[PDB]
């Protein structure tokens, strides 16, 4: 499957891709603003995520740190990123289609965009300006909007125990965007396309 990452933010991200064990494709790259960059991830990928990664900075061999995002230190992603992260979440050819969605679990840091290129399905976006208005308490000094889990650690934030509500903190990413999963157990916003489709993955999808 390809997938299309572009950056139309007016600032530099380095995308990411990685299905937590392993990256996909080259696992992460340089996206100044307006560039594209297409990658190929492998039919039957489960658990595949895509990300933005803010101010960061690399030696020649590709080691260094980012301020949201960062993925132990690695240009190439293999693991998936440090919280804050809005996430493109997708599990492929799983009997017969693929299932795609956005998260705000582990917070928010850039907006985005994932839609199908090819027919049969709808695309989700979570492009609300989450990090101005994110809560007081949710701010990440480093940058973004870090989930209530990451910033409490309690069993009813992080859905511990396989029962939690919704929460304050929650219904805040909720209310900002709708068609992302604001918590564990959050009415899912997962959209079925057909099996082997395509995708574009796009940041800052609106002015």
């Amino acid at each position: 499957a390809t997938f299309e990452i572009v950056n139309r933010c007016s600032y530099t991200v380095w995308a990411a891709a990685s299905k937590g064990d392993a990256a996909l494709d080259a696992g992460g790259r340089q996206l100044n603003s307006g560039e594209s960059w297409t990658i190929n991830v492998e039919p039957g990928t489960k658990g595949g995520k895509i990300w933005a990664r803010t101010d960061c900075y690399f030696d020649d061999s590709g080691r260094g740190i980012c301020r949201t995002g960062d993925c132990g230190g690695l240009l190439q992603c293999k693991r998936f990123g440090r919280p804050p992260t809005t996430l493109a979440e997708f599990s492929l050819n799983q009997y017969g289609k693929d299932y795609i969605d956005i998260s705000n679990i582990k917070g928010f840091n850039v907006p985005m965009d994932f839609s199908p290129t090819t027919r049969g399905c709808r695309g989700v976006r979570c492009a609300a300006d989450i990090v101005g208005q994110c809560p007081a308490k949710l701010k990440a000094p480093g940058g973004g909007c870090n989930d209530a889990c990451t910033v409490f650690q309690t069993s009813e934030y992080c859905c511990t125990t396989g029962k939690c509500g919704p929460t304050e903190y929650s219904r805040f990413f909720k209310r900002l965007c709708p068609d992302a999963f604001s918590y564990v157990l959050d009415k899912p916003t997962t959209v079925t396309c057909p099996g082997s489709s395509n995708y574009r993955v796009t940041f800052c999808p609106t002015a």
